[PDB]
């Protein structure tokens, strides 16, 4: 049986007891695969309207991904699963910020 | 008195036996200041020679920042302090490795 390995753009659920919430992977498939780690930003239903928030437009519900919050996590050990995939738009809005906080 | 506020490029000591180690701060002063949180990557004296390692060259000794491991931590609460500042090239090399990891 072949475990799910997050790919760039995937929205995943994982634990941070019940500490598990959603996030989205900014780290390319290979990296995620070899290291059992990935770069991602956390998402939540609650929107307080921070500058670095990126709205995610969903079918049924809707939520926000916090782009200032990028963090390295170990998805493998942490039981990360696939809740969906963000539109290339959302993906890029995300990065564009993260570049803002950091950039080239 | 007014707490030190980590700035872009600063090397800080934090709490994550190795000291719950230092990190290099990739966030600008403002964000760090207003938010009470920052983006940084962890540093270690150990090195495995991995693709995302970045050497930080010290006077007495040398170390490495791990560029793939960047994270948001809450420094005010977690009690960050300033251990020094990375070289312009060092900080730059870090950022590149990051966007190398992310388009
Ligand atoms: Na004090």
């Amino acid at each position: 049986v072949s475990r799910y390995v997050p790919d760039m753009g995937d929205l995943i659920w994982v634990d941070f007891q019940a500490g598990h919430r959603p996030a989205v992977v900014l780290s390319p498939f290979m990296y995620n695969n070899k290291t059992g780690m990935c770069l991602c930003v956390p998402c939540t239903t609650q929107s307080k309207g921070y500058p670095f928030e990126v709205v995610l437009s969903g079918q049924e519900r809707d939520g926000v991904a916090l782009a200032d919050q990028v963090k390295s996590i170990a998805w493998r050990a942490r039981g990360a699963t696939k809740k969906g995939t963000v539109a290339p738009e959302e993906l890029q809005l995300i990065k564009a910020k993260i570049n803002v906080l950091i950039g080239l």
